[PDB]
């Protein structure tokens, strides 16, 4: 092991980068270098056993807590380490396989003491509390001090609170920083290896940041640089956060301007961020792996200015004058305690820990806590998504400001943030889920995988499986097209995606930490946000779309001053709010997921949509022959889906859906008026919020088009086919075409749709993500595109491409002409496919096609 281990270490010290943490056959054979060790050695195999081993429920930890328990128990043998130093370190691994030995060792006079600390510091006792207290209450004196020690919160209070005068060093990025600009998409491989993932944070050049080399690695040295002023640096931009859900991004900023965490290798916590406007998720993934996030004016900070910060009075003050540069509020005052647990996640589960202990020793409630704020007279009714929350928390509704933890329906999970989400789960000591469901798809890695994805394909399905969850296969196409039909009417849920939008009950995005912890608790953490109300009204004009609509949302906020584009000191009515829809009741719930997914744009925390009861029976219906047919296929885990099937079946019978009070308050009321919109809307080149309409951008050559994000459904493709079948010849663009399920790529390539495509000299992808998240394939540099998909950030769908946002029926006549169309061009292209949008639009319902059926017929319910 030792020889190919610091070949390693020397590789990696020569990219200037930690070497990766132990693996479980490395573990394996240093217990036996540990038993025995060659002389000289004796430091080195000290410090790999002590600080190169993953925690929790890792294999590399599984092997490591065996070794030292029969340490710690005579059973086993070491020169270098004594079972009292075996206790020590089996007490810290924070939780898993540490605890029992930790536990029995509480029987043992020599040991006891030294088992009694360590428990007392450990949070992730889960079932294993009891184990504790049955020790005690049988005469254990040991027992006695560490639930008394719980009890008194000592975990807690031997943490260094957070400090009064935080002097910090501003690492400057003006503008927006999107989570792609600190975490790429051709970098999604690295992720789970930090440091080395770290080394592409902001590796494209924008203004005032040095990449140490463009296109590969980032400004390290100029952060370097800025470290040796002697304080700690905090990131700081006009807008920070906006885009994809990654925590990859928020790795990186705390590894560079983190703190270690003692016995974890390559995890940095704590650090400091401040935004002129901070997103919600990346708000959330901040505060949960203990960074403090502050939204303050930052106009006055300049890179490298040193700074003081308050956080108690809520004061931001130069270093050398004194001068007062800003002022702010924290969001909540429980944030001081999330950041000295260590983070909102650790805080909770320890709190709990504190609490059972409490109530078991039969002691009061603890004061040692802050409390969440009292939201005032209850005398209002509520908006649909504050009845949604509040159902999930066995209320009738819950309040903005409120802190809450709604139950946890369904999970869904991808494969560019399941290893991640993989990982965090490990550290949690997570062996079993308690959502009622999780679901894990292949979509973004599955067209071109590399050598590190086919392993990811191999073996994160099993860990999901194993835990109860729900694992679909690579080529079954993008994660919303099948997590939106395993879902409950209004129930809430989360994801490890940001596009998790629940098209019928309510979903609120996570990063990987929080996606975690709800799968394994069931439960989620929640400052319960305000909401935004859009009501659209009227009739839809001839050739209009949903998309259109899509982009309306942006195009009046702007017009009535509720945003704005520009990113220094940006408005955004949106930001941090739930979006709340109301107007079009019928649409078919598919449709509905165009709007919903899109309100992650807008940068909302969620979103609900108002829609009547017949389109959701017709999904459901639909759906339920889907999943039995799945059960006939073999996938993962059947009692979860037979279970989920039930719940579908038991709403049927009873369908019922919750509805806002007439007097629900609203952060802002926006009324939308389908007869002002008369043009096709797009969203112009590298910003989501620019929208325009046709005539503003009317003319512009475009390259390349994509069609098919999972904003797509097999109607959008049936429309371009028509498109392109009326338009005979080769096009005179690069045509992208991914179908988002292999449902809807079998039953485009049976009604003979391939040909269509085939003939038009369109590349027909796999189903799945495809350009949408640029992490595979890639556009050709400099293009110009119009895409279906939801974000046309810089560098995203290719290097220093122009995006144009559109509808399909839009995005195909560009494809056929070259161009964007002029309205009058366009109107009269699709005039063409409205003659049978009959046929054109018909949606899949499984229930009505004989392959699904027959096999759902063939199901037993076990
Ligand atoms: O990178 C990821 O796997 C997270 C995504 C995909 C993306 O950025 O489209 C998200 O939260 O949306
Ligand atoms: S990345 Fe995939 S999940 Fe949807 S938003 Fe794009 S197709």
């Amino acid at each position: 092991m030792l020889e190919e281990y610091r070949k390693h270490v020397a590789e990696r010290a020569a990219e200037g980068i930690a070497p990766k943490p132990l693996d479980a056959n490395q573990m394996a054979a240093l217990v036996e270098l540990l038993k025995n060790p060659p002389a000289g050695e004796e430091e080195f195999l000290l410090d790999l056993l002590t600080n190169r081993v993953p925690p929790g429920v890792d294999e590399a930890a599984y092997v490591k807590a065996g070794f030292l328990a029969a340490i710690a128990k005579g059973e086993a043998k070491s020169p270098l380490l004594t079972p009292e130093k075996a206790i020590e370190l089996l007490g810290t691994m924070q939780g898993g396989y540490n605890i029992h030995p930790l536990i029995d060792a509480l029987d043992d006079a020599k040991l006891a003491p030294i088992a009694a600390k360590a428990l007392s510091h450990t949070l992730l006792m889960f079932d294993n509390f009891y184990d504790v207290e049955e020790k005690a209450k049988a005469g254990n004196e040991y027992a006695k001090q560490v639930m008394q020690s719980w009890a008194d919160a000592e975990w807690f209070l031997n943490r260094p609170a957070l400090a009064e005068k935080l002097t910090v060093t501003v690492f400057k990025v003006t503008g927006e920083t999107n989570t792609d600009d600190l975490s790429p998409a051709p970098d999604a491989w690295s992720r789970p290896d930090i440091p080395l993932h770290a080394l592409a944070m902001l590796k494209n050049a924008r203004e005032g940041i040095e990449p140490d080399q463009p296109g590969v690695v980032g400004p390290i040295k100029q952060i370097e640089a800025l470290q040796q002023k002697g304080f700690p640096l905090a990131y700081v931009g006009d807008v920070v956060g906006t885009g994809s859900s990654r925590k990859s991004a928020t790795n990186s900023v705390l590894w560079f301007m983190g703190d270690d965490i003692p016995h974890v290798p390559n995890k940095r916590g704590g650090g400091l961020c401040l935004g002129g406007k901070i997103a919600p998720i990346f708000f959330n993934t901040m505060e949960d792996a203990g960074a403090l996030p502050i939204e303050v004016d930052v106009s006055n900070l300049n890179m490298g200015d040193v700074i003081d910060v308050y956080p108690y009075k809520g004061e931001v003050r130069n270093h050398e004058t004194g001068e007062l540069l800003a002022t702010f509020e924290l969001k909540t005052d429980v944030l001081i305690d999330e950041v000295r647990a260590g983070g909102r996640i650790p805080l909770i589960i320890g709190r709990g820990l504190t609490t059972k202990a409490r109530e078991a020793l039969g002691l009061p409630h603890s004061d040692v806590f802050r409390q969440a704020k009292d939201v005032a007279e209850s005398d209002r009714g509520f908006s649909l998504a504050q009845k949604m929350v509040g159902r999930a928390c066995g209320v009738k509704g819950i309040r903005p400001g409120a802190y809450c933890e709604p139950k946890m329906t369904s999970v869904g999970s991808q494969d560019t943030t399941g290893p991640m989400t993989r990982d965090e789960l490990k550290d949690l000591a997570c062996l079993g889920f308690s959502a009622d469901l999780v679901m894990q798809s292949f979509c973004h890695t599955a067209a071109y995988p590399k050598p590190v994805d086919v392993n990811t394909h191999h073996t994160l399905p099993d860990f999901i499986m194993n835990r109860g969850g729900v694992s679909l296969r690579p080529g079954d196409g993008v994660i919303h097209s099948w997590l939106n039909r395993m879902l409950l009417p209004d129930t809430v849920g989360t994801g490890g995606d940001s596009h998790t939008r629940f098209p019928i009950g309510i979903s609120f995005p996570a990063g990987s930490g929080l996606v975690a912890f709800a799968a394994a608790t069931g439960v989620m953490p929640l400052d319960m946000p305000e909401s935004v109300l859009v009501r659209f009204k009227g009739k839809m004009q001839p050739g209009i779309t949903l998309r259109d609509l899509v982009h309306a949302i942006p195009l009046y906020a702007i017009k009535q001053g509720l945003l704005t584009v520009e990113k220094k000191g940006k408005k955004n009515i949106f930001s941090g709010r739930i979006l709340e829809i109301e107007g079009l009741p019928d649409l078919k719930v598919e449709q509905a997921f165009e709007l919903t997914d899109a309100s992650a744009e807008r940068s909302a925390a969620g979103c609900t949509i108002k829609l009547n009861k017949e389109p959701i029976i017709e999904y459901l219906n639909s759906n339920i022959v889907l999943l039995k047919w799945m059960i006939a296929e073999g996938y993962g885990d059947r009692r979860t889906l037979e279970r989920r099937i039930q719940g579908m079946e038991k709403w049927l019978a009873n369908p019922e859906l919750l509805e806002a009070d007439a007097d629900a308050e609203y952060a802002a009321v926006i009324d939308i008026d389908l007869a002002d919109i008369k043009e096709p809307i797009l969203c112009a080149p590298n910003d989501p919020d620019d929208a325009r309409p046709l005539s503003a951008v009317q003319g512009e050559k475009i390259d390349e088009v994509f069609i098919g994000s999972c904003m797509t459904n097999i109607g959008h493709f049936r429309a371009a086919g028509k498109l392109l079948d009326a338009h005979k010849g080769q096009l005179p663009t690069r045509l992208w075409v991914a179908p988002p399920t292999r449902m809807d790529a079998a039953q485009l390539t049976e009604e003979g749709y391939y040909s269509v495509f085939g003939k038009s000299g369109a590349r027909i992808e796999i189903p799945g993500c495809s350009l949408c998240m640029g992490n595979q394939a890639r556009v050709a540099d400099g293009a110009t595109v119009v895409s279906t998909s939801t974000r046309n950030f810089p560098n995203r769908l290719g290097t220093g491409a122009n995006v144009f946002l559109a509808s399909a029926e839009l995005a195909a006549v560009a494809a056929l002409i070259g161009k964007l169309p002029t309205p009058e061009e366009y109107q009269t292209y699709v005039a063409q496919v409205d003659k049978t949008a009959v046929d054109t639009y018909r949606y899949l319902n499984f229930n009505q096609l004989s392959q699904y059926t027959e096999k759902a017929d063939g199901v037993i319910f076990q």
